[PDB]
């Protein structure tokens, strides 16, 4: 197919993630290339070179068409596609659990793996009631959470998404009803702690778990938070006993400047779930960990087994090229790498704290946002930062990136600069 | 990795499997080592043996493992590009596998949201279901309407549709969303049945968005066959009260039941329809949700809005290419001779078991093959029978069946009926 002719089905056929179809202002895209860091996208029947600043929703960690992932892939592939999960193991899922079981915070030791981010959060939460029902408190069955979250997009993870500003406000109505705290600050205050601890303790009968993103609230507003927050979290839920799940399925694998969030605070959680970048962006897969104890407790009682089973769990290309991925962030010093990456995103992005419409401007390891005062306009962002070389995607008021782990200095000035300019845009601006 | 010993003990320790408790199961999951075209080879007292993959990998390996023609489209897919995100852009394999989804589907289905997994495609239909009467101005028709014996994934909405009374998904029904459930559709045509579903649906018609049903064959939740008649009905009655028709066919897609889907044994369309397993010739984990002109132009009007959903790795390019390539094999033979010849085999070797002391049922539909049985099939002693015999079976519940790859020759599927009726002949031996 020609890039027009792709443009012609997709706009007959294809539904786009968070879309009224046949009513965007804003058409995608072709994309016909990827490799490194770099996307070619057609634009006016012509290909241009454009660097992924988004890593492709957060996933290729290692840019496009890395030869140790797309080898990894292609042996795996030559040797066994799939096998069924159910009644069969195999070598990449064991590599592939050890990696995780050893990397994650301490504790974890049990991997239970799905196809995709939204999935691991309901089979995170299916631990956690089943384990309650193990315990003879199935009473325990709602979840708590803080504002300006989001957990995915199936039924039991929007229920835990922010209820106002979240994207699955209009469905608060059939959704199940969870318990939430106010909005947690950026900046560490005591009495917010104490105020969750008192809330968590007047629904602690009725509650199986809190479940929160550690200190990066993705989707829900690229908010972060001070660790402390969670050295608080882990305290309350032990103290009342409420398992304590988090969701690192967007600051997994080095993200935030740990290798994940959980460890800027040295917490372990009861449950974990991981996804995104896990797998380099190759291919879809999730995972959840959890404690031994979670685990054997889930069957005790008259409880039974966890009846969650993926078609596709465990699926060894989708675990081989993340054993790969995992293998290749772990080889190298990937703390220097982020390190030098932040520092790289807030000098670049410092020049847009003076721009008249821009609100905040914020860097956590590998993820540079500026905040504007106003949503910003696709159809205006989007041609400035293709004009500039650069694939970038908003979403309500943030021009914000999540760059590839390879990108040099010089690729991440080329990002942040287009990035300002497109703020500049959002007040410049008619 | 990377001997089957260090496999077996890494999985013992870290690795939860599909519908267990971990660490409490009697029969320990099996080394798989290879696979390829309708074969596994299997690790047996420490030994690689070859049996035949009679479940096709839980029903999706129809052409086989590392069949050429779709390993080919990885790789080549692999050399240009990976993946990219679909929020914002879009791509050739997505454009090609939309195209060739609309064309083979039932009449009517001419539009596309790409998942990650068949129970997020499900939980998808039911959101495009329940927005459509939204957009409709009809907020109140919130409820789903199905019928006994059925299955639809392991997600919490997803659930709520399998069989409360002795479906997998049992102890949740307290906290799982109420439907409407009408009784077990019969084998054999009665127009009572029908007159009565048309009742019940009825007295809920103003709560009602959807029926969903599994066409003609229901798999997960027993291996029951029905009268396509009864799906023409569903039809009827939908279109008569204003109630939109979901048909799931993750299981029977592409050719499983002997037509191309299932619903075309009665020659209706429903308004949405979910696609899965199969679609990638097993290779990847992908799915569909597809619905009419009427229900994606509805689902934004009435102030409605975006469809929110938008799965990371939505419309994977690897996945994508990989399905293209499957379908088009399908497509490119006589896949209907294929699957009647098929049937003929499994007929005639499944029929010795009609006459063992514990069968109560033997039947085939298409490529699908069922031993039921009076008792619960014990895996310890069915497992190492039917590999002694160079087959590899997972029965569930009271049922030997087998699913095998349509590239199975006669005296494959003779050994593989040979091996089902060897188990069928066990478990009557108590
Ligand atoms: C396999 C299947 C599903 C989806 O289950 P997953 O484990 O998510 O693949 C849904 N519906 C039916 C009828 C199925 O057979
Ligand atoms: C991306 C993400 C998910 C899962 O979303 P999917 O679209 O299913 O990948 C869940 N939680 C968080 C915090 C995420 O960033
Ligand atoms: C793999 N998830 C869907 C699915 C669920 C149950 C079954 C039947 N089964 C149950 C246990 C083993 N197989 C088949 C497919
Ligand atoms: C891809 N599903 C998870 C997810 C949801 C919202 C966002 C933020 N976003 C919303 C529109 C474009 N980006 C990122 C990841």
């Amino acid at each position: 197919l020609t890039p027009e002719q792709i443009i012609a089905v997709d706009g007959a056929h294809l539904w786009h993630p968070y879309s009224s179809i046949g009513r965007e202002a804003v058409s995608p895209v072709v994309a016909v290339a990827a490799h490194g860091a770099w996307l070619t996208l057609i634009r006016d029947g012509q290909p241009i070179e454009v660097l992924d600043a988004m890593s492709s929703w957060w996933t290729a960690i290692h840019g496009h068409g890395h030869p140790a992932l797309d080898q990894a892939l292609t042996t795996q592939l030559r040797v066994m596609n799939h096998v069924m999960f159910g009644g069969l193991t195999h070598e990449p899922a064991a590599r592939l659990a050890k990696l995780l079981v050893d990397i994650t915070p301490a504790g974890l030791d049990t991997v239970f793996f799905s196809d995709s981010g939204s999935v691991s959060v309901e089979v995170a939460a299916k631990m956690a009631l089943q384990y309650w029902r193990g315990r003879g408190l199935p009473g325990k069955r709602r979840l708590m959470t803080w504002r300006g979250g989001y957990h995915g997009d199936t039924f039991l993870a929007m229920s835990i998404c922010d209820p106002h500003g979240g994207m699955h406000s209009l469905w608060t109505d059939v959704l199940a009803a969870q318990v939430f705290a106010p909005q947690v600050p950026r900046d560490y205050d005591p009495a917010y702690s104490a105020a969750f601890e008192a809330q968590l303790a007047q629904h602690a009968g009725e509650l199986a778990a809190v479940v929160v993103e550690p200190v990066v609230q993705g989707a829900g507003g690229m908010r972060f938070h001070d660790p402390r927050y969670l050295h608080d979290l882990r305290d309350i839920c032990r103290r009342y006993e409420v398992l304590l799940i988090f969701d690192e399925i967007a600051t997994g694998f080095g993200r935030t400047g740990a290798l994940f969030a959980a460890d800027h605070a040295g917490v372990s959680p009861d449950i974990m779930c991981v996804g995104k970048a896990l797998t380099g962006g190759y291919l879809s897969l999730a995972a959840t960990l959890c404690t031994a104890d979670v685990a054997h407790t889930i069957s005790a009682g008259a409880a039974g087994a966890l009846m969650h089973g993926p078609t596709f769990m465990a699926n060894p290309l989708a675990c081989a090229v993340s054993v790969a991925s995992v293998e290749l962030l772990l080889g190298q010093d990937w703390r220097t790498r982020i390190t030098e990456l932040a520092a790289g995103l807030t000098a670049g992005l410092d020049t847009a704290r003076a721009l008249p419409a821009v609100t905040d401007v914020r860097v956590c390891g590998a993820i540079g946002v500026i905040e504007c005062d106003r949503p910003v306009d696709l159809a205006v962002a989007t041609p400035a930062a293709l004009d500039r070389g650069v694939w970038l995607r908003p979403f309500r008021n943030l021009v914000y990136a999540m760059p590839p782990y390879i990108c040099t200095p010089a690729e991440i000035t080329q990002i942040t600069s287009a990035m300002v300019e497109v703020a500049r845009l959002v007040g410049s601006l008619p």
